[PDB]
């Protein structure tokens, strides 16, 4: 339970991150996005 | 503490969902968005 | 283990929190966001 729990919360770390970088670039318009 | 952290985790989940659809929406002018 | 998983979940939280506010920003345009 707990093993899967990590990695729920791994997969989410990672689409977190993914998250950050596309609201960033639509914050400063980078690349004309 | 366990069943409270996979509730958060589910929680995580569907927030997490939500923010992709809106940043998509965003990106690609769905709808006028 | 399971402590360092809720402060990964408490982290995520957090940061999940800063997204809303940032696509919510964005979806309205307040203040010319």
């Amino acid at each position: 339970e707990v093993e899967a729990l990590e990695k729920k919360v791994e997969a989410l770390e990672f689409k977190v991150q993914k998250l950050e970088k596309k609201v960033e670039a639509l914050e400063h318009g980078w690349d004309g996005r």
